[PDB]
């Protein structure tokens, strides 16, 4: 396997430039590479959700962003999120299994991961609490 050269430009872009929300990748039709399946600037988070393809997996990494009081002001951090849901194919999730170090390992600042595998357990409060405690 490995990583389009234009997958970690696009992660080079949301972090340092914000220029992306989020990002959507996952491996290409021939199952060797991965590149940005899609991106957004979109702020709401109730619209990355749907984005998620019900019965299918892909890698994404989110610009969450999130207000504080210690120092008051908002503070962002990029999370690596890993959808398979219960409906996704059997095998075309050991395939996003396996493949998956290779996207992580590639990426510099990520901050916290969070593996996909039910709707509830990678919404807000879910990726919010494990990105503060």
């Amino acid at each position: 396997v490995a990583v389009a050269d234009e997958s970690l430009t696009a992660f080079n872009d949301l972090k340092l430039g914000k220029k992306y929300k989020f990002i959507l990748f996952g491996l290409n039709d021939a199952k060797t590479e991965i590149v940005v399946k899609e991106t957004s600037t979109d702020p709401s988070y109730d619209a990355f959700l749907e984005k998620l393809p019900e019965n299918d997996c892909l890698y994404a990494i989110y610009d969450f962003e999130y207000e504080i009081n210690g120092n008051e002001g908002k503070r962002s951090k990029i999370v690596f999120f890993t959808w398979s849901p219960d409906t996704a194919p059997v095998r075309s999730k050991m395939v996003y299994a396996s493949s998956k170090d290779a996207l992580r390992r590639a990426l510099n600042g990520v901050s916290t991961d969070v593996q996909g595998t039910d709707f509830s357990e990678v919404s807000y409060d879910s990726v919010l609490e494990r990105v503060s405690r």
